[PDB]
């Protein structure tokens, strides 16, 4: 939890009471565990919805949906049960409440089970299941000089009539909301990303939406891959972005521009960025994923635990900030090594809050955190992004002013700032590690065996912000070679392995003063010529499985070659710059590199021309 931030235990395990209703009688009843946080703003009234697991934290046990609400930004709260279960058996339950705010209404979607003690995805049929929508109406009043609110919860209505018996190549079984907070789309539609099972017990995600304020519901025709559960969605630039849980695998993210009729994996931006554990081989989690506007910039906030402990412990809740280009780790929201899986982030009246789980010995509370420190960090980072984009965009490039330097898709930039061991990203997301480097204007001068910089891709580890490069990228740099090498030496490239010896696309230079562009594992043909001490502009592009190399804005002869053989997606380890940065590779590149730009797409001709012409105007040195 950041400096300046604080929290309280809001839903207190084995302590907080809720009004338990049974057979016409209501009693204040202590709850064992509270899980499944959803924290929202209903026109000024903060509402926290969760599971109240009365007797045990076990999923298949007695559970009602509880709500706490506050008209004073969380200093005090009132408590009620928003939805009660059927009371059919000792384990009846309403589960995984998923919330949408619209007007003064809360729409809460829950699965309902009567008596099964088995996890829902293990059921062979729907005998124990129903899917219910309950609507809470929030009313505001000003009694006794001060503001008051109340919420009237309607009786739940079953939406089972909207679930078809068949979907493309399958027979349907059950479905649930994705948990947490869902959305109202820019067209007014209520939009629940849902997790669905078929009769083969496979799980997949769909879009379940209503065009009439929840009276009737439809499914989008498309779906995620099998294995994608607890989907969470937001709307971004006219499309739904659906971020999914995949147990034992990296999270998949899809985009849909047609209410779920067609799903496209977001390979160029967010898909496969987030891993559920250090080795991405453990259960995943529910995630808060929202689009907000902070100081005028639309961005997305995303949370997920790091899960160093493994299994479902899910320690180390982390918050991430992205503008769909750069991906910044705000940091850890939970405290120390506590188990802290599910979460919900709310941005309200320029203050940031998080309602999230803490779990000790399988007893769960929900803490309510005031994210003061994190918002300060976010605002600082957003200012940097805005300032560097403005700087670049405002440059008058050589003709009159020619076309502007492009910042669309610009993800990282290594320039003047560097410490003894790192080359700093101007965008503050991913630095490069360095060896044998001396600082020069807008870059670094390298020498010696082991020299160079490494800008990690898969080497980022659990969370791989540059995963997009496996699909498309442009890497740009200005370079100068200081010594003629003994053989062939590296200058810039994308490596598939940790050593640099297995390349996707790279540029080397040799003892005969020629360039050696390297296309995958293809035989290298030296070409062109360079002069010692002369500055050159280098561009490497890859898209559509094809790599190209440009020197001074022009392609090398014979460039535009296949660098991804076969159907497998590359798994780039890192970009190397100015050497391999590997003391085990015997090369010694004596070179200076300045202003390394990384884009998440293949730049066009004009954009490459502009960068070449403007190469002496883009550095961060004077700023
Ligand atoms: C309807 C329902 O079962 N929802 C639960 C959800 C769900 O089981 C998973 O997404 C798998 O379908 O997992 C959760 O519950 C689980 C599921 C399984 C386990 C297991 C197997 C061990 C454990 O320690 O905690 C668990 C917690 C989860 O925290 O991931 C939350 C929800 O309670």
């Amino acid at each position: 939890l950041a400096p300046g931030s604080s929290r309280v235990e809001l839903f207190k395990r084995q302590s907080s009471k809720v009004p338990f209703e049974k057979d016409g009688k209501v009693t204040e009843r202590v709850v064992h565990s509270f899980r499944l946080p959803a924290l929202v703003n209903v026109d000024g009234v903060m509402v926290a919805i969760a599971d109240a697991r009365y007797e045990t934290s076990f999923a298949n046990s007695l559970i009602d949906t509880v709500a706490k609400y506050s008209v004073d930004d969380g200093e005090t709260w009132e408590t009620q049960i928003a939805i009660k279960n059927s009371r059919a058996s000792s384990v009846s339950r309403v589960v995984d409440p998923t919330v949408i705010v619209k007007g003064n209404k809360l729409y809460v979607l829950v699965g309902s089970y009567n008596s099964s003690r088995s996890y829902w995805t293990s059921h062979g049929d729907a005998r124990d299941w129903d899917i219910l929508l309950a609507v809470g109406e929030v009313t505001k009043s000003t009694a006794g000089g001060k503001i008051t609110a109340s919420i009237k919860w309607g009786s739940p209505v079953s939406l089972k009539e909207f679930f078809p018996a068949e979907m493309e190549g399958m027979h349907t079984n059950q479905f649930l909301g994705g948990a947490g907070v869902a959305i109202v789309a820019s067209n007014g539609n209520l939009v629940y990303p849902v997790q669905v099972t078929n009769k083969k017990k496979q799980v997949f995600s769909k879009i379940f939406y209503s065009e009439d304020e929840g009276k009737t519901w439809k499914f989008g025709k498309g779906r995620s891959a099998f294995g994608c559960s607890e989907p969470v969605a937001l709307e971004w630039e006219g499309k739904l972005i659906i971020n999914t849980r995949v147990d034992y695998r990296r999270r998949l993210v899809y985009e849909s521009s047609d209410m779920g009729n067609t799903w496209l994996e977001a390979v160029g931006t967010l898909s496969r960025v987030w891993g559920p554990s250090p080795k991405s081989n453990q259960p995943g989690s529910q995630s808060s994923f929202t689009a907000v506007t902070i100081e005028g910039m639309r961005v997305m906030l995303f949370t997920h635990p790091l899960n160093f402990k493994g299994r479902w412990l899910r320690d180390r809740l982390n918050l991430w900030l992205t503008d769909n280009q750069r991906i910044y780790n705000v940091g850890q929201v939970s405290i120390g090594d506590e188990n802290s899986a599910y979460s919900s982030v709310l941005y309200k009246d320029d203050k940031l809050y998080c309602l999230h789980e803490i779990n000790s010995n399988e007893v769960y509370s929900l803490v309510f955190a005031r994210l003061v420190g994190e918002l300060r960090i976010i605002k600082s980072v957003l200012q940097s992004w805005k300032n560097w984009d403005s700087h670049l965009s405002s440059i008058c490039t050589p003709a009159g002013c020619g076309p502007a330097v492009t910042t669309v898709g610009l993800v990282g930039f290594l320039s003047h700032s560097a410490t003894k061991t790192e080359w700093e990203d101007a965008y503050r997301c991913v630095n490069a590690s360095t060896a044998n480097a001396e600082r020069v204007p807008n870059g670094l001068k390298f020498a010696g065996v082991g020299g160079g910089a490494l800008w990690p891709v898969s080497q980022q580890g659990q969370n791989q912000r540059y995963h997009f490069a496996n699909h498309a990228f442009t890497l740009v740099a200005s370079v100068t070679i200081h010594e003629v090498p003994k053989g062939a030496s590296p200058l810039l490239g994308a490596s598939l392995d940790s050593s640099g010896g297995k390349k996707l696309l790279g540029l080397s230079y040799d003892k005969r003063h020629q360039w050696q562009p390297i296309y995958g594992s293809t035989p290298v043909t030296p070409t062109g010529s360079w002069e010692m001490g002369k500055r050159y502009h280098v561009v490497l592009t890859m898209a559509n499985k094809i790599g190209s190399v440009y020197i001074d804005g022009e392609p090398l002869e014979g460039s535009g070659q296949t660098v991804v053989p076969d159907e497998r997606t590359p798994d780039i380890s890192h970009f190397y710059v100015g050497g391999y940065k590997r003391s085990g590779m015997p090369t010694d590149s004596r070179v200076t590199v300045n202003n390394v730009l990384l884009y998440n797409r293949q730049l066009n001709a004009e954009e490459i021309r502009t960068l070449f012409l403007s190469q002496d105007l883009i550095g961060t040195e004077a700023h």
